[PDB]
């Protein structure tokens, strides 16, 4: 690419590196803006990221513009927190869950938005939802099709089992694991490789077959060797989350994609009939 176009840019801070690339935040030394840069050209990708330019929704952090100059430099609205962070420095008390359903609420508008159009994010993760201090929280680094050890804790069993053509209800499946561990403080499947990560699911969600996931035992990476451990009760799972929760995640949280609740649907489960949208205590 040519020289010069980040001239208008001042970079104040590296905010992280990682494999998604470099993040920063910088002012715009014209507007006075501040906004957050990440760095990283194929066309395949310039015009995959140029259609979410046009994806504009109050629960995705605004892509504002797109500039190459041996790098490609995504400019965002930028977010004083992520989620992970939050969750951190709320450990002690636990997040209260009204705060808690409003995030999940939010999320999966901002999902539902995205589905609709077709697009997915591919890797939903607390680190890339950014929170403000409104109360709005919002789906950041949308994973590409093509495109610091990646986790895999939030992947689904479906990706994990070698789906090539994977749907948005692999977002679904990652947003119930943020679900549970916003409840329970804790990572709900927390493994360290991809076999690890599986069995992890299996253990807590009993092994699957074709009783409650047609085609599973004809997936790429499926084995008749897996073991087969028996599913444990939810409400071991996500103590003490109330019964409308453990419903919407229990449908959260499906092996099969054709039977995961979608975007839509989950925002009128009735675990939302009393939704609210409270203030966060952000220290910044
Ligand atoms: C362990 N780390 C991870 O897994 C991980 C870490 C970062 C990412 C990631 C990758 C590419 C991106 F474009 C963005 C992004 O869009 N970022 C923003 C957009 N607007 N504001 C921000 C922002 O970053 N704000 C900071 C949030 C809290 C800080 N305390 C202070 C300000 C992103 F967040 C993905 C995974």
């Amino acid at each position: 690419g040519p020289l010069g176009s980040m001239e208008n840019f001042q970079k104040v801070e590296k905010i992280g590196e990682g494999t998604y690339g470099v993040v920063y935040k910088a002012r715009n030394k014209l507007t006075g803006e501040v906004v957050a840069l990440k760095k990283i050209v194929p066309s395949t990708a310039i015009r995959e990221i140029s259609l979410l330019k046009e994806l504009n929704h109050p629960n995705i952090v605004k892509l504002l513009d797109v500039i190459h100059t041996n790098k490609l430099y995504l400019v965002f609205e930028f977010l004083h927190q992520d989620l992970k962070k939050f969750m951190d420095a709320s450990a002690l008390t636990g997040i209260p869950l009204p705060l808690i359903k409003s995030y999940l609420f939010q999320l999966l508008q901002g999902l539902a938005f995205c589905h609709s159009h077709r697009v997915l994010h591919r890797d939903l993760k607390p680190q890339n939802l950014l929170i403000n201090t409104e109360g709005a929280i919002k789906l950041a680094d949308f994973g590409l099709a093509r495109a610091e050890v990646v986790t895999l804790w939030y992947r689904a069993p479906e990706i994990l089992l070698g789906c090539k053509y994977y749907s948005t209800a692999v977002d679904i499946w990652s947003l119930g694991c943020i679900f549970a561990e916003m409840v329970t403080r804790r990572a709900l499947f927390p493994g360290d490789s991809e076999i690890d990560q599986l069995f992890r699911i299996f253990r807590t969600l009993g092994t699957p077959d074709e009783v409650v996931w047609p085609g599973v035992t004809s997936m790429p990476d499926y084995k008749p060797s897996f073991p087969k451990w028996a599913r444990q009760d939810f409400s071991k799972v996500v103590p003490p989350l109330d019964e409308d929760g453990r419903s919407l995640l229990s449908q959260m949280l499906h092996y099969d994609p054709n039977k995961r609740i979608s975007a839509k649907a989950a925002l009128a489960h009735p675990f939302f009939q009393d939704v609210t949208k409270p203030v966060p205590h952000l220290r910044l």
